[PDB]
């Protein structure tokens, strides 16, 4: 296997983001002076197969807006999955703490374009994402945004993936058919993407603010949808609302979504330069 490394090339430091990602540590790949992120797994565990599965998935996936695997150490008790280090952390915290004059309207469009690009790639590859949200997107330099591979699952048959029995997902990001039946399709991801667009537009506000979890499904079933946040362009809100169609088949594909954002991003860019 080309991906294998020797664990002593890595200098391990402290847990990233106060443990919000679980067992992921800042590390240094000594012979490149390169900071990295290192997912680790205790040796006393029953999750070895799942963890190797994550690695195998990471081997198959490659895209500029998906967090990149760098190497694994999987022949010795503490298993490692080493990924690139994203210096600005998760996108949700980034949006909340950022200078909004730097991270302005055009940057927001750019971030959405990047994520939609990643999702269109996954769509074509017959993958779905079980955890599409701002908190699971990572930010590097120059407003580079990548979706984390955590939550990625490949469809072996059909267009639906069923989450492990008893699974509990965050209600406010989850498509109603997924809440109801535990089925995730790429259309469920389109729903989640609409919510992510709302997280971006509001600089990291919680969705359905003030609304209690217990009411969300019924409210959605009865056509309740979040309103347009101030500052949000109408075309972006319309796309958001297209993502929140009750029937999965009425939602646009990520190909259509990415193309819409690419077009809007270009027009803003062109209009930006035209102003001198
Ligand atoms: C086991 N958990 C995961 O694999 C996971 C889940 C959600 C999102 C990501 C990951 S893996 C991961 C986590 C953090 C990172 C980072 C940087 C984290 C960070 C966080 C705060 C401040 C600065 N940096 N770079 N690359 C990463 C890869």
């Amino acid at each position: 296997d080309k991906w294998e490394m020797e664990r002593t090339d890595i200098t391990m430091k402290h847990k990233l983001g106060g443990g919000q990602y679980g067992e992921v540590y800042e590390g240094v790949w000594k012979k490149y002076s390169l900071t990295v992120a290192v997912k680790t797994l205790k040796e006393d565990t029953m999750e070895v197969e799942e963890f190797l599965k994550e690695a195998a998935v990471m081997k198959e996936i490659k895209h500029p807006n998906l967090v990149q695997l760098l190497g694994v150490c999987t022949r010795e008790p503490p298993f490692y999955i080493i990924t690139e280090f994203m210096t600005y952390g998760n996108l949700l915290d980034y949006l909340r703490e950022c200078n909004r004059q730097e991270v302005n309207a055009v940057v927001l469009l750019y971030m959405a374009t990047q994520i939609s690009s990643a999702m269109e790639y996954l769509e074509k590859k017959n993958f779905i994402h079980r955890d599409l949200a701002a908190r699971n997107c990572l930010v590097g330099e120059n407003h580079l945004v990548k979706v984390a591979d955590f939550g990625l699952s490949r469809l072996m048959t059909g267009d639906t993936y069923t989450a492990h029995a008893g699974a509990k997902f965050p209600i406010k990001w989850t498509a109603p058919e997924s809440l109801a039946y535990n089925k995730f399709s790429i259309k469920s991801d389109v729903w989640a993407f609409g919510v992510l667009l709302w997280e971006i537009a509001t600089y990291g506000m919680s969705p359905y603010p003030g609304i209690d979890l217990s009411q969300v499904y019924e409210l959605l079933e009865k056509d309740y949808r979040m309103e347009r946040p101030e500052g949000c362009p109408e075309k972006v809100y319309e796309l958001m609302r297209a993502c929140w169609q009750w029937n999965p088949s009425d939602r646009p594909s990520f190909a259509e979504i990415h193309q819409a954002f690419e077009t809007m991003f270009q027009e803003s860019s062109i209009s930006d330069e035209v102003e001198k």
